[PDB]
Order: C-alpha cells, then structure tokens, then sequence
C-alpha cells in the first residue's frame, strides 16, 4: 500500500494536496481552480503520471506536516521550503520554488528595521509571520521572543495588522509581499526586500517517508520538465528562476549547514 500508492492514485483518479493559499506559490480562483506555481507543476506531473486531477486542502504552514504523516494528504505543494528538521519528517522531491525573504513595514521604516536581528533588538517590535512558517522560525533564531512573534493565518490578514498597528513589519517571501502590497493599493505600505542575513530558501512537494515510490515518479516527471524547459514555462510566468531551482539539489538544501 505503500509502494503502490501511485497505483491507488491513479485508480482513484486524484491526488490530495495541502495548500496555504499564498500567491504566487499557490491561488484559489473564485470558481476553486487551484491555481499558483507550486499547483501549477504538481498538476502537471500528476497529469502524467496519468492522476488525473488534484484536489486541494488549505491550512496554515504548521498543519501541513502533521496531517501528511497522518496522511489526511498526498503532497504537500505549498512552497514548503525544504529545511534538515522538515528533511528527515518527509520525502520531497528536487528544488522547484526559490525565494529570498521579505519585510512589510510601515512607509520610512521608522523602526529602522532591515534583519531579524533588529527586529530581536527592538523590545518594541513585533513581527507578523505564517505560523510554522520560516520567518517565524527566523524570528525565534534570532531571538524574538514568542510573544512578539505574532501567528498571522494569511496575507490580506498580515496587512490589514500591519495598517492597524498591531505589527510593526510582516514577513513573508519576496515574490508573496510583493504580490501582495501591488494587490493592497496602500502607499503607508513599504518592501524591504531580501531580508538582510536570512537565508534563501527551495522548496519541493513533499510526499510521506514511505511513499518514497510515489516520491521517485514525481521526480522522474520534474526531472524531464527541467530538461525541456517545460519547467520554466510553468514557473517562471509567477516570478520565479528555474535557475535557482536547477542550481541545486535535495541533499544541499536538505544538509547539516
Ligand atoms: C511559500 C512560503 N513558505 C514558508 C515556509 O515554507 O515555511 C512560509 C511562508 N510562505
């Protein structure tokens, strides 16, 4: 059942995949398309590995592992950056989605505020962040404490805090704020974009650690889409480098560094 989950896949006629709805990484349309780059691919090579369709699970980023080990999903295509602690929970594919961080702040920056480490150093800030999502872990390694690192579930939340004062900068990838803040029609609203001293960030799907079968399929498929240069068609219409994600490997994003 494990090493035959692709087959269960294809008899069933669908794949189950947890989403944040977070564009561009992943969008729902008004009618439930799911649509966004990390959608976008996983259709695509499910599509061809003959899963005729996805269907689509939103939560927040601290659910996504938890319910893939339950295995309430299939994948995880979330831009659900790959990380040594994420690494050894499950099974990702190579790199598809590169992104640097980002910070909304107030128009000035009055707060001065450029790293995570100004923010640590600043008893006053808090910072907005998806919950069990990178920046917060950022944040809390910078030593923020918990209780000004504030859970924000979704962006239109994050700038609407950010507006009210409830935060004084929100943190998300630089293509996300920046689709976001385009979208907000807020001149108070200002990018400091990347993040100074944070890392860059892939990510991949991420499949159960023992549907590792499903895993290698996935990879064969994503492997051919680099190489013709399909790959960069789907991706690189939503911002992001095939470049990036071609540069490296599981094992590197995934190591002790
Ligand atoms: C695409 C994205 N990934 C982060 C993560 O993987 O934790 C959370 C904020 N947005």
């Amino acid at each position: 059942r494990d090493e035959n989950k692709l087959e269960e896949l294809k008899e069933q006629g669908f794949a189950r995949i947890a989403i944040a709805n977070e564009p561009p990484f992943t969008a729902v349309g008004a009618d439930g398309k799911v649509s966004g780059a990390a959608p976008d691919v996983a259709r695509e090579i499910f599509k061809r590995l003959g899963v005729a369709d996805v269907v689509a699970s939103i939560s927040e980023y601290g659910a996504m592992i938890p319910g893939l080990q339950a295995g309430r999903h299939d994948a995880i295509t979330a831009g659900l950056f790959m990380k040594p602690e994420r690494c050894a929970a499950v099974a990702y594919s190579q790199p598809i989605l590169c992104d640097a961080e980002a910070f909304a702040l107030k128009k000035g920056n009055p707060l001065g505020l450029k790293s995570y480490k100004d923010i640590a150093d600043n008893p006053d800030a808090k910072i907005g962040a998806p919950g069990g999502g990178t920046e917060e872990k950022l944040a809390l390694e910078a030593g923020v404490p918990r209780d000004r690192v504030i859970v924000v579930p979704d962006g239109q939340s994050g700038l609407k805090m950010l507006q009210d004062g409830r935060i004084d900068v929100y943190s998300l990838p630089v293509l996300s704020i920046n689709d976001l803040v385009s979208k907000a029609n807020d001149p108070n609203v200002e990018v400091l974009a990347p993040v100074e001293g944070a890392p860059v960030y892939c990510d991949g799907a991420a499949f159960r650690k023992g549907d590792e079968a499903l895993r290698d399929a996935f990879d064969v498929e994503l492997a051919k889409l680099k190489e013709s240069g399909e790959f960069a068609k789907i991706i690189e219409p939503y911002g992001f480098s095939a470049k990036a994600a071609m540069s490296t490997t599981r094992e590197k994003l995934c190591a002790a560094k």
